């Protein structure tokens, strides 16, 4: 139990949800943003809206109260906020207003003391305008790596909340930009491609699995940050995948040992785009999509729903470190061991401190 295992839990389900969408294609998101953008939405939700949100999201609500949730969140983004000094992070919320709509004063207040909510006033009634400034504020925070979050072909929206996470961390074990050569890299059975593959021959973290068929190695970023870089064995990728949990994790952690590795891992630059309302609706989050939805702690003088959750995520992954991006937008509208990663893989992308699953990748092709 626990803010950090729940949202462990729905990391790795909305991972393998989306997985199953598109079987060929890289995935890439951030699930910290996703989980902290939803649970800010769920201040301004009430009954069975609220009730249902709270639990696709993981979280039990007999056992736990709705404001240890949000008191959970508050000190994840207050951590993340008082990052080590040689990581470079931003991690923020916002939420974009019309004119028109007045926040019921506790709503505010919740947003702001337990989010740090920037609340800023657009004009709806130009959608055109309001969807550029938005793509502006979320591009700016990502330091240019998310752009377009929104078109002006999207549905307008009255209320628009963001949640953004970017930083850039170096290896404590960094590659030799020397040893950096083209290898193949097998996609699928039929396609094979040319890919940088860096190397290093290091005292590597290393854990051949002997409860699921994969290899993994774990890679540290300082500002205590943890990469798992795990490798299916063939054939294997979507035992692996459907199988994580956070006792995989648990698992991996205490079963990591330091060996001598030839290590492979290709340079990857990836992201993802999703238009999260079918999948989040699999997932048994539904209900404030709807005309039924309940969002009456944000104003009785209007009610609304939601229109569109989107996602879009990026990696840069090369030989001195990581540099990553995330950003969730909600609208709402009126009612030695030679270990070579030259196959389809996954990284997890943790904060060692809090275990918050910051990125998930599945990579089919690193280039």
């Amino acid at each position: 139990r626990g803010l950090a295992s729940a949202n462990v839990d729905f990391a790795f389900s909305l991972y393998k949800h989306l997985v199953a969408l598109s079987p060929k294609k890289n995935i890439f998101i951030s699930p910290v943003s996703i989980s902290m953008a939803l649970a800010m939405l769920s201040l301004g939700t009430c009954g069975h809206t609220r009730a249902q949100l709270l639990q696709g999201l993981g979280f039990n609500l007999t056992e736990r109260s709705e404001t240890e949730i949000h008191q959970g969140f508050q000190h994840l983004h207050q951590l993340f906020a008082k990052s080590d000094t040689c990581l470079e992070m931003t991690m923020g919320n916002a939420l974009f207003l019309d004119g028109s709509l007045e926040l019921l004063e506790s709503f505010s207040a919740d947003i702001k003391h337990y989010y740090e909510s920037e609340v800023l006033a657009m004009n709806f009634q130009d959608w055109a305008t309001a969807s550029r400034q938005i793509n502006s504020y979320v591009k700016n925070k990502t330091q240019g790596k998310i752009v377009d979050l929104f078109s002006g072909l999207d549905s307008p929206a009255i209320l628009v909340l963001v949640n953004y996470i970017f930083f850039k961390g170096t290896w404590t074990q960094p590659f030799d930009l020397a040893s950096t050569r083209e290898e193949n890299f097998y996609v699928d059975e039929t396609t094979v491609v040319k890919v940088p593959m860096m190397l290093q021959s290091s005292t590597i973290s290393y854990l051949h699995d002997s409860e699921l068929p994969c290899q993994l190695v774990q890679m540290n970023y300082c500002g205590n940050g943890t990469v798992f870089f795990i490798l299916p064995d063939k054939g294997k990728m979507n035992t692996v995948i459907a199988a994580l949990s956070r006792d995989t994790i648990n698992r991996w952690s205490a079963g990591l040992t330091s060996s001598q590795v030839d290590l492979y891992i290709p340079k990857v630059t990836i992201s993802g785009v999703y238009d999260l309302g079918d999948v989040l609706e699999e997932m048994g989050i539904a209900d404030l999509f709807t005309n039924q939805a309940n969002f009456s702690r944000i104003t009785q003088d209007a009610q609304l729903k939601s229109s569109k959750v989107v996602h879009k995520a990026v990696l840069q992954l090369n030989e001195e470190g990581v540099d990553t991006a995330g950003s969730t937008g909600v609208t709402l509208n009126l009612r030695p061991i030679i270990l070579r990663f030259n196959q389809p893989f996954i990284i997890m992308i943790f904060d060692h401190f809090t275990w918050s699953s910051l990125f998930l990748a599945r990579v089919m092709n690193p280039v």
